């Protein structure tokens, strides 16, 4: 009784690798699964180890020290709702819950306003670097009652990656509420943009211009010796180099091309829709995932619909190149894209998100690691208050440089009649971006014309409507 | 006391339009608004009318038939629930309350079973053609209770719009509940899209060949004699003579570029979203909106960011032609997109949607009303059952003999650095869905890398995972 210091609801392997990072650090952690089977498996390979094996969710809390610290890992929505409900009539007023499942936030949000009915805090935590990160050094991004953040911070500081540059641990506060959980939100959003733009690339080098898994490999490693460096490129070239484990040639080729999703990519592109913000890129994404789960239509689609036929009149070196270039340029929108929803979401649900401190935190363990978020921590270092990445100095050099590079690798592709939804969302978005002018215009000259809407003037103040008809 | 046949609540324009389209069928209408003074304005000027004044929400009610018929034409959300809230005691078990509101369908499936509860019948109807097909025929899509629907299905025949074909009224059930609602949100979406559509033509004809509002004007009344034949570009061609009401020039020009909106597009790509079913294409112009309401930062982005310098090199008339070519293709793709939407839906709430009926209560009345929507209904003749209108024979050769067109016009325009967000997103979709094999099976790979997904494989049945690690 009291002599864990934190525990671990939720022993699939998540739950499991967190709970043996919290102990790692020299904490007592009472473990606790629904069903006791799993939990018995955990404690036994990890006897070693300084866990509290409990059986009964009275017997969890009774193990634990006021306040209790308890981190919730089972899977998102009604599972959720029920662990908290099993334990709330256990916990005394000061007590401190965290979601650190990949909770859609508005659930965030109700949870910490009834919890807070109750005397109980609750933080809602994302939790990014996969089941490897969740074990050795995950990125967090917990929100909630700062209070109730603070009693929790050394823990989440000792198990989160430290950042190589600095050696600061990839923690911060968000915010209040669902802060925290919208944070992780556009990071799995923008994880998806990532994937779907090394997917594009790589179909790319694999359908133009022939190339080999082990071509293709030597290339994204060489990628990331430079401006690239990426967890997300570093994987892809590991996940190239494997063999299958039931036949010949490479595992890559023979999983099917059905993308899966568990909802946090259509979160963000849901609630890009509900703020008024542009989200092109990161939606083309998950929009990608769908159409390969199209897989049995698009079977019958190949064979009816035509298209060009390749040959390729070009230079293999320098097109790789300029697709490298096109990457990066790509990669740069959506994180633009990405970091003006999180200023909309800020100021929509009042929570003052701080955008340098994600762009740090965000640096090492969380999944879309990589070396430029160093770049985008510059960005709100020098304004806190910059509007979209694409007008720092930095970036703006890239896409100046990088843009002749993006358009030819989109009239190649297009040429082809290889699909790049993102990369063309990513020079779309480029052009509208910088366009003082849009045909909007004409929009609103329709929607006027047709449902009386009214528009804006360009040359003075006030609303207006025509008399189209008279 | 029961003289009046049918009865409208709200006297803004749509639903004083509808009051005079029903009255002028030969019925006698009820009008009532939450500001008396409306109403007056109503009754005064169309005195010559069978109109029944009344002030209170009991003389309306009072001045109506058993069942009594009332449409609702108010703002949606709140609005719409505070005037159900307000009717709801006045009115006897079987009465038809029907909302032709642009109501969000789910607050719809909620209103008819509540409403139910009470023994009242509800109507969510789509009602579109704007506030001149309000009045002269719109083309309504009704849902909710068969046989309260039954009862005012004859009304509806003779105010909506006839089909140029065949006659055929623009009206029928479309199903349960929300049914009616979700398949008007669809039409707003695909609406959406083909403005956005437009207004890319209309950006490449006047930014890439330089052409007049009076050039602009006689290319669209010219595609409009074609197989483009359609409303919106029929409205096109008309806001592009119009005089500036104010100044010197053309209205379209004085009209600032931030396109409204109220959110039924918007609602769409959420529900494909929600779904699991790609719409790039209506989302795409969803943003298109939302980056043009980015007025502010476009103009500072506008003197940062470069772009290319456009000289064009080409022939003006084949390349007029090509985009007319890739108009009416991206339209295909679009529509097509949107009734793999309602294929889903219809699934999900279990509507039994009938598709080719949708598309011939299309055919006119409608804002997307037009000549091909013939052509939709043809594909759904043939095959009920059709997944995907690109699998129609049509327009399996229309995709075949535009499509080199499509390809030109994308390179063209991301050469010269005009956006073309739809544009592009359409020859995407059409890539994508064409392909046997989208790259997927590498994002599947790294999903199982870091997060142990799981994967389905090209070989065998069953789940796999892979041991990366070990
Ligand atoms: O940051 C991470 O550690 C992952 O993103 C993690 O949240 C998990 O892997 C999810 O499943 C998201 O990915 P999916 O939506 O593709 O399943
Ligand atoms: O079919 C119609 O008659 C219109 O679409 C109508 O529903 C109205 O005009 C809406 O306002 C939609 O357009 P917005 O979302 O652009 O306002
Ligand atoms: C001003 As209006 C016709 O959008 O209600
Ligand atoms: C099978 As899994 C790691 O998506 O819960």
């Amino acid at each position: 009784m009291a002599q864990a210091n934190f525990g671990v609801v939720g022993m699939a392997v998540m739950g499991k690798n967190l709970a043996l990072n919290v102990e790692s650090r020299g904490y007592t952690v009472a473990i606790y699964n629904r069903t006791t089977s799993k939990t018995e498996e955990v404690f036994k390979e990890h006897q070693d180890k300084n866990l509290v094996f409990t059986k009964t969710l009275e017997e969890f809390v009774g193990s634990l020290e006021k306040p209790r610290r308890i981190m919730l890992m089972v899977q998102a929505g009604a599972a959720t709702d029920a662990t908290i409900k099993s334990l709330l009539p256990l916990l005394d007023i000061g007590d401190i819950l965290i979601d650190g499942g990949n909770t859609h936030f508005p659930d965030t949000m109700r949870r910490n306003a009834e919890l807070a009915d109750s005397g109980i805090n609750f933080i809602g935590t994302g939790v990014s670097g996969g089941e490897k990160g969740a074990l050795l050094g995950p990125s967090m991004m917990p929100g909630g009652q700062k209070e109730a953040y603070d009693l929790v911070a050394p823990i989440f500081e000792q198990i989160a990656a430290k950042a190589p540059q600095d050696g600061k641990p990839c923690v911060a506060y968000m915010g209040a509420n669902g802060a925290g959980h919208y944070v992780k939100m556009v990071h799995n959003g923008i994880e998806y943009g990532d994937m779907q733009l090394i997917a594009e690339s790589y179909d790319l080098l694999k359908r133009i211009l022939g190339l080999s898994n082990a071509e293709i490999q030597a290339i994204f490693e060489e990628w990331n010796e430079g401006e690239l460096d990426s967890y997300l490129i570093e994987i892809t070239k590991e996940v190239l180099k494997r063999k299958d484990d039931e036949g010949e040639g490479y595992i890559v080729d023979k999983i099917l091309d059905k993308a899966g999703n568990k909802g946090t990519g259509k979160w963000t592109s849901e609630s890009a829709l509900d703020l008024g913000v542009p989200l092109p890129l990161i939606t083309e994404s998950v929009f990608a995932r769908y159409i390969s789960t199209y897989k049995d239509e698009r079977v019958k689609a190949s064979k009816v619909l035509s298209g060009p036929a390749l040959d390729f009149s070009g230079d293999k070196k320098e097109v790789i190149e300029k697709i490298r270039k096109a990457l990066y340029f790509s990669k740069i929108m959506s994180y633009a894209q990405g970091f003006a929803q999180l200023r909309k979401a800020s100021e929509e649900f009042d929570w003052d998100l701080p955008y340098g401190t994600i762009a740090q935190i965000w640096r090492a363990g969380c999944i879309i690691r990589a070396e430029f978020l160093q770049n985008i921590t510059d960005a709100f270092d020098k304004d806190s208050e910059l509007e979209n990445l694409l007008l720092d100095d930095y970036f703006v050099d890239i896409t100046k440089r990088y843009q002749e590079a993006v358009r030819d690798v989109v009239s190649l592709a297009v040429q082809a009649g290889t699909p790049i939804p993102t990369f063309t969302s990513a020079i779309s978005y480029y052009d509208s971006y910088r366009s003082e002018n849009l045909p909007a215009n004409l929009i609103q000259a329709q929607r006027d014309y047709f449902g009386a809407h009214t528009y804006e003037r360009t040359d003075k103040a006030g609303i207006f409507h025509y008399d189209w008809y008279t």
